[PDB]
């Protein structure tokens, strides 16, 4: 854009490419999302101008929406890693669990602020999860999928990741809740803790498989209503649950027990993330500096 000098592409998403851009009026640096044919959604402008106002210490700040020429640009504070980019950085020393406590921490005051909100994410994984020098770490794009409806294929038709999707989102629940947001912040912990992640699928239905292999096929008992979901079929083969000690070693009994809470089947029985802030797990959070690399 006119305003802008961009420095270099950081990426490209599913929402369009993200550039390092430095602001000329102001100097500052910031990023600059180019979204991905009438002139813009009237609801989709509506619905991002209402994120400006919900400003929080770990939520990535929506600077500026720019629809000129009938095109949308958001412009977001810079952060100078994601926790994608650090695990693959941390992989052969794993990332300490003082550090992985302290964001986990900050990731559920972030997610407990937008919840009381009414706002959703809808679509946590690593690469959304941005991070400082400092021990800070920040949630991006948080109410996107609301205001522009979540693809298939990224802009650049590269396939979308299932691996943090609620199984409530995968049985065809239309009306999902904030315990979405829950389950995916399980699912990356889980991969924080044993550097590997905990249901890596490939298709909608592998996917599900994986989370019934682990966590058991789940039936009434468990979550009531399940099998009344648009794509529940009564020949799923049934599966038992495996043990949690065997799913995440070496967590303790404080951490296995907040895990299984944030990834319970039924959406209404999963841990919020207000009361997850008071689990024992946190009785000792501190906020440590990472082991950053710019
Ligand atoms: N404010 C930001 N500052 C720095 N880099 C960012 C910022 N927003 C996103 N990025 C990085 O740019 C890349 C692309 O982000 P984008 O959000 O388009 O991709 P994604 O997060 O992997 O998928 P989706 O488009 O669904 O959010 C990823 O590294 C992301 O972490
Ligand atoms: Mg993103």
């Amino acid at each position: 854009m006119e305003n802008f000098q961009k420095v270099e592409k950081i990426g490209e998403g599913t929402y369009g490419v993200v550039y390092k851009a430095r602001n000329k009026l102001t100097g500052e640096v910031v990023a600059l999302k180019k979204i991905r044919t009438e002139g813009v959604p009237s609801t989709a402008i509506r619905e991002i101008s209402l994120l400006k106002e919900l400003n929080h210490p770990n939520i990535v700040k929506l600077l500026d929406v720019i629809h000129t020429e009938n095109k949308l640009y958001l412009v977001f504070e810079f952060l100078h890693q994601d926790l994608k980019k650090f695990m693959d950085a941390s992989a052969l020393t794993g990332i300490p669990l003082p550090l992985i406590k302290s964001y986990l921490f900050q990731l559920l005051q972030g997610l407990a602020f937008c919840h009381s909100h009414r706002v959703l994410h809808r679509d946590l994984k690593p690469q959304n999860l941005l991070i400082n020098t400092e021990g800070a770490i920040k949630l991006a794009d948080f109410g996107l999928a609301r205001a522009f409806g979540v693809p298939v294929r990224t802009y650049t038709h590269e396939v979308v990741t299932l691996w943090y999707r609620a199984p409530e989102i995968l049985l065809g629940c239309k009306y999902y809740s904030t315990a979405v947001d829950i389950w995916s912040l399980g699912c990356i912990f889980a991969e924080m803790v044993t550097r590997r992640a905990l249901f890596p699928g490939d298709s909608e239905i592998d996917q599900l498989f994986r989370i019934f292999r682990t966590l058991g096929t789940p039936d009434e008992v468990v979550w009531p209503g399940v099998t009344s979901m648009p794509d529940y079929k009564p020949s799923f083969p049934k599966w038992a649950r495996q043990d949690f000690s065997k799913v995440v070693p070496p967590l303790d009994e404080d951490g296995r027990s907040l895990l299984s809470q944030m990834l319970h089947y039924d959406p209404n029985k999963r841990i919020s993330a207000k009361a997850a802030l008071a689990h024992p797990f946190f009785q000792d959070v501190t906020k440590p500096v990472p082991h950053l690399r710019l």
